C-alpha cells in the first residue's frame, strides 16, 4: 500500500489477515460442505 | 471487528497499524514542525 515503506509491518499484517481469511474459509466449508 | 473471534491476530494487526501511524505522524511533524 504505502509504496515500499513499512515492508516489515505490512508483511506481518498480511500474514495475520491471511490466517483469519483461511480460518473463516474453513468455517464456511464446515457450514456448507462440498 | 469480528466480535470476540481472532483476539490474537486482531491485536497483532492493531499493534503494527499503530506503529505505522506513529511513524507517519513523526514524519509529518518533521515536514511541518510546531
Ligand atoms: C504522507 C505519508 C508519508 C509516509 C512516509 C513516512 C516515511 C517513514 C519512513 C520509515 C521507514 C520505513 N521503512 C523504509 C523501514 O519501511
Ligand atoms: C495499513 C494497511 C496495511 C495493508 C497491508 C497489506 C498487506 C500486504 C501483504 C503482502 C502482499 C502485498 N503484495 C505483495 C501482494 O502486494
Ligand atoms: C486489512 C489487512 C490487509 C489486507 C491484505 C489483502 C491482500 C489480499 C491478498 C493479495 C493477493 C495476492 N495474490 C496471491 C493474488 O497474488
Ligand atoms: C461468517 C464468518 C464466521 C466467523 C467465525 C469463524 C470462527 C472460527 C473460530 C476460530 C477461533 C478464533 N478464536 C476464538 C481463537 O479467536
Ligand atoms: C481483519 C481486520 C482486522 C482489524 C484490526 C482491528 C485492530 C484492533 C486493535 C485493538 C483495539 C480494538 N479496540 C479494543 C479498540 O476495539
Ligand atoms: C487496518 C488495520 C487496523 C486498524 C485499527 C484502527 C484502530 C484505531 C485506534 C482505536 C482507537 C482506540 N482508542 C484509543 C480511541 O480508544
Amino acid at each position: 500500500l504505502l509504496g515500499d515503506f513499512f515492508r516489515k509491518s505490512k508483511e506481518k499484517i498480511g500474514k495475520e489477515f491471511k490466517r483469519i481469511v483461511q480460518r473463516i474459509k474453513d468455517f464456511l466449508r464446515n457450514l456448507v460442505p462440498r
